[PDB]
């Protein structure tokens, strides 16, 4: 396999320490390495540290200015939907 792997949200929320911050979108795990060391201002900034309803629409461009593809290369894969916000049962009941 090698488009979008199953991570997991103990793997997602597991980056106090170390380098590479995991941020998220929706559905997708950014691992915006590149990006905590562009812009010195609080490493992850990707809308994920006072909620907010996720990153609206998209990214901001109000402190960006290479706003054209920092939201792919910049990821490594999703995340089990099993552990996203959905612990219902659908089916298997009738």
């Amino acid at each position: 396999d090698k488009d979008v792997k199953y991570y997991t949200l103990e793997e997602i929320q597991k980056h106090k320490d170390s380098k590479s911050t995991w941020v998220i979108l929706h559905h997708k795990v950014y691992d915006l390495t590149k990006f905590l060391e562009e812009h010195p201002g609080g490493e992850e900034v990707l809308r994920e540290q006072a909620g907010g309803d996720a990153t609206e629409n998209f990214e901001d461009v109000g402190h960006s200015t290479d706003a054209r593809e920092l939201s792919k290369t910049y990821i490594i894969g999703e995340l089990h939907p099993d552990d996203r916000s959905k612990i219902a049962k659908p089916s298997e009941t009738l």
